[PDB]
């Protein structure tokens, strides 16, 4: 609802964003050919998703700021900082698809997979990260929260990177070692690699634009938000194997890709030498036969039930956190998000 | 000399830099395994070079700042911002070696080429870029020039990226098209891809730490510095084919790698349909026979002489620029650099 009647103005602001990131640079015809390429990279990797992160910035902005302080200017910046979050993600995904050796993303071909692009996508991903800061300068240069956003995005980039390193160390491409797929490692990965930039960064940004820069306040928001992030990912791994493609719009391949899914992490705890022997035998196989075997071992261990139980507790805990750390923020800011992820 | 008696204190400060970038992070054992990896990336890609860029920061610092304002603290930061420049480069080189499909660098194996690293080097390069800003916060958080350096490094990163895009567009891996190897394109590449972060960034940084943030002043420094950068690269391409490995310490392969060298750009201007037919036939070949043929066509066109002539003019022009835009800066700052590149 609140997101539905915002997407319009949001996705429409992308044309300005692109225009700015190119027309101004055209003051130097020498790099005109590069700027042309830059436009292709943006119109292909930025556009496409549901913009839930980018919009969270816009949505949270309206709530945190007084109705009469949301003039044209303030909204223009908000939509910009909103797209910056979206660009940061584009940067992460473009680069991750190369490392993981992915074929598709959002059903379409991965940028580096297109003919003529290849590994040059590495530079393209870096350009995307660069645009973030060019925008912060073109729109918030004079704002009192300018240095806060620059440091926010930088910090988020770092956290996601450290997280990405952990994941790589945990599941080496060519090392089906389910031994290091602990629950403790799973949470550390989700926190740094997903939770931080997916839930905290969007809100944190909005807060700074609203003048809420108090460390303690951000310390409470981050507390709530990282819990939602942790649930979001666990629901994502679950749905990937027990979900319905016609609804989720995605085809699960976690077992095949030999990922450190939440399921397999649980499957390893509640398991006996006989259970493990089987799992350690059909995990990471491209056989429609061996995959169905792992799924069976999950159902057999009541993992689906373990999920529901976790979801139930989770929702309670989040609400408990919200009833205590929401203030001075409007509970609606966190309630709206919870009602977005707890499908 | 001035560089010789600085390298000692510089390279010695690297242990602190690493220590800081890891011990402080150890406050979170969860990411300890990543931080361990981060240390390997740093001790392998940061160390090794001659640190001419990093040192320029330290050297220029001493000159621009009053002898009594160079206490322990000021030097500690200077060496840090010095290493940040060095880290920015490490980030560019690690990533460029992957894109170009290089085998070696500084005579040693390219980071992504080591067993177990591979494309994960993409994330490693990003971490290196991240450390830059973690250092600026750990050392200059409270400095009055903090936002200036953050924006300097960001800007330099952007410029180098745009430049990198141009180079990729100019010499597509699988397109021996000497048609777009113009002199105009060559200069645009060198400017953005090399000149900016190699000569301007090191000095610009030192200037900001010295309080010299005046736009006009930086506008003059950049003017001089980008000219030296342009000569530096042209001397680098020259030396690559007509230099002496026992002295330069490098084995030239520009003709083979089918690069947009300064030589070949000149070779194309002063050429007749017969000259071009030959060049367009032996450029980019791994044959010790075809390579020697291109070299001959260069000598035959008096290119070596064209270089010397260019060097002569260059030195004059730079000195002319220095005698006019050096102030308020001490000419010694630019004279020291010129005497470093004009071998
Ligand atoms: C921060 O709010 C969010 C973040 C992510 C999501 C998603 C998944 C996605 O589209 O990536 C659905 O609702 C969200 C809401
Ligand atoms: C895991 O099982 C459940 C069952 C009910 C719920 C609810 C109630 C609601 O907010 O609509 C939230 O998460 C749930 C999870
Ligand atoms: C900014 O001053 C410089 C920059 C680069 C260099 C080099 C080449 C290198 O070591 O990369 C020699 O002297 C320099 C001096
Ligand atoms: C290209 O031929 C030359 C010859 C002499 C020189 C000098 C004189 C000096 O500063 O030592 C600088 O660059 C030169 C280039």
């Amino acid at each position: 609802d609140v997101y539905a009647q915002e997407k319009q103005d949001f996705v429409q602001h992308f044309s300005q964003i692109v225009r700015v990131l190119t027309e101004d640079e055209m003051g130097h015809p020498e790099i005109g050919d590069a700027i042309a390429r830059l436009k292709e990279v943006l119109e292909y990797n930025a556009i496409g998703g549901k913009y839930n992160r980018g919009l969270t910035v816009v949505v949270a902005f309206r709530e945190l700021v007084e109705p009469r302080k949301q003039d044209a200017d303030s909204l223009q910046r908000a939509w910009t900082v909103g797209w910056c979050v979206e660009l940061l993600q584009a940067f992460f995904l473009v680069a991750d698809d190369i490392m993981d050796s992915s074929l598709t993303r959002r059903g379409q071909i991965c940028w580096y997979q297109k003919p003529g692009v290849g590994l040059d996508a590495i530079n393209d991903a870096n350009l995307l990260e660069a645009c973030i800061y060019r925008l912060l300068k073109l729109y918030c240069r004079e704002q009192p929260y300018y240095l806060n956003l620059i440091e926010l995005f930088l910090q988020s980039s770092y956290q996601t990177e450290i997280g990405q390193t952990l994941d790589l160390l945990t599941a080496p491409q060519g090392n089906v070692d389910l031994v290091r797929f602990t629950e403790k490692r799973y949470k550390s990965i989700v926190k740094y690699k997903t939770a931080f930039y997916s839930f905290y960064l969007p809100i944190a940004a909005a807060m700074y634009m609203a003048g809420i820069d108090g460390e303690k306040e951000h310390a409470n928001a981050k507390k709530i938000l990282l819990e939602m992030g942790e649930f979001f990912q666990i629901q994502d791994d679950y749905l990937d194997l027990f979900g319905d493609p016609s609804v989720t719009g995605k085809i699960g391949t976690d077992i095949q890709d030999n990922k450190c899914s939440w399921l397999v992490v649980q499957c390893l705890q509640r398991a006996t030498p006989e259970q493990y022997q089987i799992l350690k035998e059909n995990y990471g196989q491209k056989e429609a036969e061996k995959v169905a075997r792992v799924k069976a071992l999950y159902e057999e261990l009541d993992l689906p039930a373990v999920f529901l139980q976790y979801e139930e507790d989770s929702y309670s805990h989040i609400m408990a956190l919200i009833e205590q750390y929401a203030a001075p923020l409007p509970p609606a800011v966190f309630l709206g998000l919870a009602r977005k992820i707890y499908k």
